[PDB]
């Protein structure tokens, strides 16, 4: 029950709605086809399409989407997946599940990714099934070739 704004922005994969309140960034919306937390937000977003050779020295801006409010098993998945999961790297979801502190928990790692509500950010895409399967995304899945092929990994396809 937040009151929030809206900025938009030009992407290699179209046009993206960013909104968000004054305590974080809320959302990052796909359409294509001011405030400091977002002011950041914009920032790094270029950063990492534009200039990634140091995607690391912009600031993430803090989050204020709900899952990030209370403690649950879906805000240690996003929460992780953003601290370890580096540019250029991948993840298993059964990996991610046991980086989250419960080893058998793929299917629910699934399921806390389809609500990640800051995409990139958060670099869902950067969660692959297998050594050889680069998986779904909830994006697209040439999106998600399309980033990885960006980051320059092996399962990108551009
Ligand atoms: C990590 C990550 C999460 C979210 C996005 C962006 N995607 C969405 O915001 C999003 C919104 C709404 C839908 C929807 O169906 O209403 C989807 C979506 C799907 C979401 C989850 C999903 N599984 C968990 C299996 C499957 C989805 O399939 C979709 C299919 C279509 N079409 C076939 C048109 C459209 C939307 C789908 C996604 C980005 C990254
Ligand atoms: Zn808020």
């Amino acid at each position: 029950d937040c009151e929030m704004k809206r900025t938009t922005l030009d992407s290699p994969l179209g046009k993206l709605e960013l909104s968000g309140c004054e305590q974080g960034l809320h959302e990052i919306i796909f359409l294509g086809k001011g405030p400091e937390p977002l002011m950041q937000a914009t920032a790094w977003l270029n950063a990492y399409f534009h200039q990634p050779e140091a995607i690391e020295e912009f600031p993430v801006p803090a989050l204020h989407h709900p899952v990030f409010q209370q403690e649950s098993f879906t805000r240690q998945v996003l929460w992780k997946l953003l601290k370890v999961v580096k540019f250029g790297e991948v993840i298993s979801y059964s990996h991610l599940a046991a980086l989250a502190g419960n080893p058998a928990a793929t299917a629910a790692v699934k399921t806390a990714l389809s609500g990640n509500p800051v995409p990139i950010l958060i670099p869902c895409h950067r969660v692959v099934q297998g050594d050889l399967d680069v998986g779904g995304y909830e994006g697209g899945l040439a999106v998600k070739e399309w980033l990885l092929a960006h980051e320059g990994h092996r399962l990108g396809k551009r």
